[PDB]
């Protein structure tokens, strides 16, 4: 009963149970013997990510195999990949397969083009940001609208083919439910993009925390410092946030929402006055900057989670106006 989403807050409770349970989703599983797998993209904690062609149709796939000791983490992401079908740039799972003897499952997603933006196909334009931006927020609408918080919106997560002009947020592993008070793990989204909320443990978080991170994003691209916010480690991410936002303005946020901070703080955080976001614009950024995509910015990076934009709510700034200008 400290806090609860703006929005989409009963989204899940007015649904049938199935939908949100996981525990209970008893996933179909395919013949992962139909992939062949190509090239290794890469590796996480819990998964790997093949290129991979299906051989009965020679389509290019992506195959995310799982460590399978994590059952109920798994039915978790399979669930919330069924339940955002068909959604608007979400990357879309194929099949969900195990190897028939092995029984280790594996996730079979569209294959993307990722571009390298750090410098193989074009630096990104004023026009370009609000593009790419609008179209992830379409991606967070649809799915906060589905009662899911992403819970790890970073770049890397943002997949985008700069020559199609396509876009896919992937990789839901850490996403979850949002049901009004319930408590989460903070221990979610790579450091840089925490939200304030998970540095201060504060465990009632909803939707909002997705949009701390993209303003993580629209701050990195607009300005040219990636990440925006560098710590060291999460105690030294609250004072890189601090030295922008301000502290006094921190005190308040923990003050309404009753939140202790860890005495560690008492002796790094300093006193720091909030920054104006002007501040940030040089020679080398001048061109991505507006006042609207400062208003906007500043309407996303703020303490107080339930004082930012929804998606939508950022969908409709003036920002993207070009934006929907152009898709009529
Ligand atoms: O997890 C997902 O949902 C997920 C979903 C799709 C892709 C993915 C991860 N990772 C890719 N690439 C990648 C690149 C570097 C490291 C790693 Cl582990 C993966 C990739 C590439 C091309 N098309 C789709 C994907
Ligand atoms: N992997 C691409 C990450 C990225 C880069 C630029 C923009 Cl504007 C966005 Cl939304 C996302």
């Amino acid at each position: 009963a400290g806090s609860r989403a703006r929005v989409y807050a009963e989204v899940n409770s007015l649904r049938s149970r199935e939908y949100w349970d996981y525990e209970a989703h008893v996933p179909s599983w395919g013949n992962q013997d139909d992939y062949q797998l190509v090239r290794k993209l890469g590796r996480g904690k819990y998964s790997e990510v093949f290129e991979a062609i299906n051989i009965t149709n020679n389509e290019r796939v992506v195959v995310k195999i799982l460590k399978p000791v994590k059952k109920k983490k798994i039915k978790r992401e399979v669930k919330i990949l069924e339940n955002l079908r068909g959604g608007t740039n979400i990357i879309k799972l194929i099949d969900t397969v195990k190897d028939p003897v092995s029984k280790t499952p594996a996730l079979v997603f569209e294959y993307i083009n990722n571009t390298d933006f750090k410098q193989l196909y074009q630096i990104l334009t004023d026009f370009d940001i609000r593009f790419y931006m609008y179209e992830l927020l379409k991606a967070l609408d649809y799915c906060h609208s589905k009662g899911i918080m992403h819970r790890d919106v970073k770049p890397h997560n943002v997949m985008i083919d700069h020559q199609q002009k396509k876009l896919r947020l992937i990789d839901w592993g850490l996403a979850e439910f949002y049901h009004p008070a319930q408590e989460y793990n903070v221990r979610v989204a790579s450091r840089y993009f925490k939200g304030p909320e998970l540095l201060v443990d504060y465990q009632m978080y909803d939707y909002s925390l997705d949009m701390w991170s993209l303003g993580c994003m629209l701050a990195s691209m607009i300005f040219r410092r990636e990440p925006f916010f560098h710590g060291q480690d999460n105690y030294d991410q609250l004072v890189r946030i601090a030295k922008v936002l301000g502290t006094e303005e921190l005190y308040g946020y923990l003050k309404k929402y009753h939140i202790d901070l860890d005495p560690h703080f008492n002796d790094i955080l300093g006193q720091h006055s909030r920054k104006r976001w002007e501040n940030f614009i040089h020679s080398e950024n001048r061109h991505l900057v507006s006042p609207e995509a400062l208003d906007l910015l500043d309407k996303l990076l703020r303490y107080d989670h339930q004082q930012r934009l929804t998606a939508k709510e950022a969908m409709e700034h003036p920002y993207f106006y070009p934006v929907v200008k152009e898709q009529s």
